[PDB]
């Protein structure tokens, strides 16, 4: 299975750091077909960043609406995404499931908006810190993959995220050890639920903090197929971080 | 007052239909110091729009973030929208505040945000159904307009359009006589809190159910400035009721 390393720059961004971010970008030496390497800009600069970028990177958007086509003010539904030839589309971040209110019913409705348009995508879930203090990380786990999990068509197409929230913010840390046995927990569950086969193409991104001096612990656990870096994704070192995974 | 005339194309559009709906709006000869007309397309296709629109044509975005800059996948904060010199934003429309969740709070906010980043804001607000038939039209007008007024720092600015969500899909119709009845208070609650002269300069657009038939009706009312037109912005026949404000 070919690993995936995703950039989330979230809500950051000007014309001039994207124009000075992205030719540090085009210098990586890669081939596209032995990894896949996508990056999310914001919406606005989707053209803008899509433009600057080699064909060697996808790109993708930060999210996706629940709505098809329609009296939805504000939301980019999957018919338009699709119109605009964007591959990939992030579903399920716990900012938006924090900040916004999205439950696993909106990041379904989404997942199947997605699928039925043909854009990949890239589906986040994890526990916070109470649910882990509790011993509930794997109830909680199988309860967000549930969720979804019946709507993958294709295991090549629809990519897992897992963020530790309990790791993120609280001042705690995540060792690639701690990591590596949730991924495997997520695996089996998918094993069980959908087949062998599908359990082992299907790739399963580490969603936590990641920087150029943990990145190659991770990669090297059996179960952990990559990454999905955010803050690291908006420094040119983020370079680094793709090299360790080929 | 200028006279305000908004194509709100929600979430709607491809790129062939975006090229052939500009071309006919470029069509219309008016001159923009003496109306403003503003279309809002979806964020990714705001710059193809932007560059098809001939700069007679003002342009903005659907929703703001409430936040600024940082982690908050999938929004767009005022301080992105002015680096690309996005002149208009729109705020608290009902699809929000209806499937989002959108507050008072929030709408209050968001303008916060946006003035404080020198961007132009239509804010939008109106009772519901239930609401009008107990009488309580005014009082809920008066809540959701004082949630925010104080900021209004400059009333050339922000326009407000009242949105009769009342006769927005429930088969009732809203006369012109009954909307200017309500724009009538607005205006009267905007003269309480601000000053007579920011009253009287301030553009109160009607949001209801706009159309070739009917606007010119509508824009002959003492207190109604112009409109934020949903799906007639989705034709050709557009350029006819924009006609009705020159």
């Amino acid at each position: 299975r070919k690993y995936f390393v995703a950039a989330n720059w979230k809500c950051n961004g000007t014309l001039e750091s994207i124009k000075s971010l992205t030719n540090s970008f085009n210098n990586l030496d890669f081939d596209p077909s032995k990894l896949d390497v996508v990056v999310f800009p914001v919406s606005v600069h989707y053209d803008h960043t899509r433009k600057l970028l080699q064909s060697k990177f996808s790109t993708g958007i930060q999210n996706v609406s629940k709505f098809g086509n329609g009296s939805y003010t504000g939301e980019v539904s999957a018919e338009i995404a699709k119109d605009l030839n964007i591959e990939y589309v992030i579903i399920g971040h716990f900012e938006r499931r924090k900040y916004f209110h999205e439950t696993d019913e909106d990041v379904r409705e989404k997942l199947q908006a997605s699928l039925k348009n043909n854009l990949k995508a890239v589906v986040c879930f994890g526990e916070s810190l109470e649910q882990r203090e509790q011993n509930k990380t794997i109830e909680v786990i199988t309860k967000q993959v549930k969720a979804f999990v019946d709507l993958i068509d294709n295991f090549d197409n629809v990519i897992l995220v897992y963020e530790p929230l309990w790791a993120i913010g609280t001042g705690k840390t995540a060792t690639p050890e701690q990591a590596q046995l949730v991924h495997k927990e997520i695996r089996k569950i998918v094993k069980d639920t959908c087949g062998e086969k599908q359990a082992n193409q299907i790739r399963i991104l580490y969603g936590g903090s990641v920087n150029t001096e943990n990145c190659s612990s991770l990669i090297q656990q059996e179960d952990i197929d990559g990454f999905l870096v955010g803050n690291a994704s908006l420094k040119e070192s983020f370079v680094d971080i793709i090299k360790s995974a080929m």
